């Protein structure tokens, strides 16, 4: 009761308790949200995670890379929150590049097939998915995209930094789309958190030398942080997002909402 | 009952029922949240439009220009909202240009005095209101400030764009001392909004030339718009300042929300 | 003799008498500079072109998605400038995205394949080309690519602004490799030019509503332009691209220079 | 003989051999151009320091606070040079901010008069030059001003960088009443450099908090720059200056060029 109360959102993104859509559900839920999530190919496995969720919600597959999804995505939507039934937000929270393409590999060495596979499911998806939706969003409505700030060159993100920017500018292509539709498209940009993916290379699995410069680049965050930054607790882009698909953000639209302790806004 | 639930603003800038601020103060008190209120030297003028408010609110006066009173602000507000109790929320929708800085003179012609007068009420004024506010403040609070986009130079507005670039500055800076108390400090950039002294210039009182600029400004504003833009309804901004005060936007600090529709983010 | 005098540059994307790359390379040898080109795939056909420069230069088939090209390349320079002399500067000006990824298609409508084979062409391929060339560079030496800028959505350039977005931040990876080696890697971000391409869509070719939308994002350049704006003239952005490989922008790297009359500091 | 050759140059700003504009004001020199130059209070002083330069040059008396120094200006400029030569270049390295403004004091305990006086000498004061010798300026003249990146915040620059903020925006202004007369206005920022004024601060002098924070700071800087950065050597801003007073920068006006090693490119 309150915020998104009696609005139905469409969470993406979910792969464990630690990622942060299952957080950005969670908040959601409890704000008086009917939800419904997407998953990928470890599908039984997503299952156990989000029926842990505040309240029971549907799990359609979606494979962002597939066509037949894409199609599917529309109908299989409405059937599952009743036909009739609009859509009210839609949550991005997804996003991947391999190994060579983040920080295995250093930047010139990622063959453009990887780096290919990569834009795709970070950056084109955002579009793809605003297009599969769209006919079925309700006029108000909202769709958001993860990011971080690709504005300046940072070590070990490499690739999937061009991603981001490529996907910053999607936003705003989308925005215009989605304008007609009176649907708003946004951006949060956030801060590193410690992900069940992004644990993993701090503990040195891609590489010890980029999972040191992951390490000193939270390490940093906190630093600049005017409100410092804490890079377990999900909760506060998660509530970012919340505020982006309640009818408080009603003037924004093909923006970046930054969500890292004000970070970005600090030299040192 | 909801978002400023039980919460303390003070909102400053009030002139006329047409005023941003008037708005931003309705839907406060819309939400739930004590209000105190600011005013300059026409004081029982706004004490008549304040009155219409939804709710009765204190009226402290406030010259940005007086150091008596920014000594003595800390002080007044703590007798009105009852000592022990803490300011939560503090919106400076306050700023000032002469007709010379402004559009009746050209760039060149503007005298550093006038040019001064008005920074001095603009810009520098937010930091000088932070500072006498601070103490009293909640950990969690937050401090808004109303600006508009000077990234690009722009006809009309002359100086009182440099006036808001140094604004958008001095937020950067305060973004740095509320910190330490917990503190965010932020900007909503909006379009046009016909005030009474907006419509003044519009109907050729600042120049015809100026109005004429001005006129050509908002004509546009609705055509980048994705979302479009009604320059007669302060409500959408004013919204976007309550999901500002409202703990919704938790890790933001030093930055700039937009409530303009879209604009600043397409070319054409 | 002067600015370019007694370096090695090697300027791509030629392929008309029209093309932004042709007017570099002229501008180039103008200055004294040894030159070196590069083709694609109408090879006949743009030796006839460049035998019409000032004065003889060299012609290396260059296809940037072909690896074998790729490899080759470092090595064919090599003979062609002399064994035992290194490269002072590399001009990518070479770009492509299809009918449909352009103005043709609505964004939505232009499938990845072909939004692939754009961003390998347009973002990753100064990448892969700042691999092949940086062995063989002077320190103190120049990566130049051409640009536009994707900050703010605009009409019909759909996807190939996301290329430039990318191609962008892919600048600011190519200036920390580039960096070891005492090379500075920039990008020009130019205003429209009536090349062979650019003339053909303001003929209506892509679309008539595209063409139109190209007609009046021209039109709109010189209104905000203070220096007004010569969109039949490549000269300027020519020149500029000489004043990045020529030793007098010493200390800018991964930096982008403005090569458009000061239209985007320009809001109207 | 080359690049600022046959040109006039009027550089203001030198006060010691340390001074930016004095490495500015001799590269120019270097590059055949006739110099004029400006002077303070201590005029014997700098009268002394600018015999030293490669050639004889005027010393016109220029108080940028004082009203009849603007007014005789363009006048004294022209016996200087030759009635009836006509201006080719205007540098403006000229800035001040007293102590408390700075390190000293911290932001919130910063007086507006204090605050006024700098941002009068900083940031409007380009303006008022451009009125002043804009009249007696060569169409495909340059107007340049010093300046630095005041987009984040950072510790011990307090309010010089507002300054800078308010500059960067003045410089936009600037852009549009030049244009017409077909003249240039840019600013470039610089990365730090060891002048006697800077060496001052880092020795402690305004505060040991404040040097220390200086300190940190330039440490920070040949850390993220790609190409390094020598803060003891002002000769590559200096060469970007005459970059941009030659022609060789033609379509780039109210912009900003960075001489820092590329350091606002990087995060870390
Ligand atoms: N590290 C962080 O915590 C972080 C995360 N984000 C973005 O937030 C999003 C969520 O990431 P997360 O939760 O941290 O990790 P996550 O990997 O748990 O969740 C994302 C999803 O990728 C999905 N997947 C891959 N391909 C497909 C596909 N084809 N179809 C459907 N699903 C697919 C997968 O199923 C998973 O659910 C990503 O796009 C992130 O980049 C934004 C900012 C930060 C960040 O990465 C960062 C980096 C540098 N500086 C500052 C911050
Ligand atoms: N035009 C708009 O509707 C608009 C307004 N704002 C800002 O919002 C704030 C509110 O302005 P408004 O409500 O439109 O006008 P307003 O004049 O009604 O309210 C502001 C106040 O200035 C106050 N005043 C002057 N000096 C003092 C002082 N010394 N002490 C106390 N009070 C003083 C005065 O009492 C009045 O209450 C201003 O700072 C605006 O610049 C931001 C954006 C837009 C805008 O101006 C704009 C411009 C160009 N492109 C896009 C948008
Ligand atoms: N329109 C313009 O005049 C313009 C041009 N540029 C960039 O400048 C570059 C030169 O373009 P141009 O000279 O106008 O056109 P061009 O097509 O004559 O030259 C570029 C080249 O693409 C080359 N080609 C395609 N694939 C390959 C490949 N695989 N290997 C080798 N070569 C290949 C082709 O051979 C040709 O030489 C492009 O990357 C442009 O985007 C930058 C800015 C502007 C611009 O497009 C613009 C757009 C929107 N707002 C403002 C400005
Ligand atoms: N520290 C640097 O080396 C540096 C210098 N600049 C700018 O370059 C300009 C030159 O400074 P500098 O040479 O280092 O020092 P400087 O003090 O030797 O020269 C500037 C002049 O101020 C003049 N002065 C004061 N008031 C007046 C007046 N009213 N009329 C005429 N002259 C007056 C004075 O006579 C002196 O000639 C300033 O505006 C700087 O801010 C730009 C960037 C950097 C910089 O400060 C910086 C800061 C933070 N991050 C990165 C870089």
């Amino acid at each position: 009761a309150g915020l998104l109360d009696g609005k139905r959102i469409l969470v993406s993104g979910i792969i464990t308790d630690s990622s942060i859509a299952f957080h950005i559900a969670r908040v959601a839920q409890e704000q008086g949200a009917q939800l419904v999530l997407t998953g990928f190919d470890r599908l039984r496995l997503i299952q156990r995670i989000t029926d842990r969720l505040p309240a029971k919600a549907p799990l359609l597959e979606l494979d962002v890379q597939n066509e037949e999804h894409l199609a599917s995505l529309a109908g299989r939507v409405t059937e599952a929150i009743g036909a009739g039934n609009k859509l009210d937000g839609v949550v991005h929270s997804i996003g991947f590049m391999p190994q060579t393409g983040m920080g295995i590999n250093p930047f010139f060495d990622a063959p453009y097939a990887d780096v290919s596979k990569g834009i795709h499911i970070s950056a084109y998806s955002y579009a793809s998915m605003a297009k599969a939706l769209l006919p079925i969003m309700n006029p108000g409505g909202s769709i958001v995209g993860m990011d971080f700030d690709p504005s300046r060159a940072m070590p070990a993100y490499n690739w999937m930094t061009v991603a981001k920017s490529a996907l910053e500018s999607v936003n705003r292509f989308v925005a215009r789309e989605a304008g007609k539709y009176g649907v708003r498209s946004n951006l949060v940009a956030a801060g590193p958190i410690r992900t069940l993916a992004m644990s993993a290379i701090v503990g040195g699995a891609l590489g010890e030398e980029a999972g040191a410069q992951i390490q000193l680049l939270e390490e940093g965050w906190d630093q600049r942080a005017p409100i410092g930054w804490n890079m377990k607790d999900a909760t506060p882009v998660a509530k970012t997002v919340c505020a982006l698909l309640s009818d408080w953000l009603p003037a924004t639209t093909g923006d970046i909402i930054y969500a890292d302790g004000g970070a970005h806004t600090q030299l040192l």
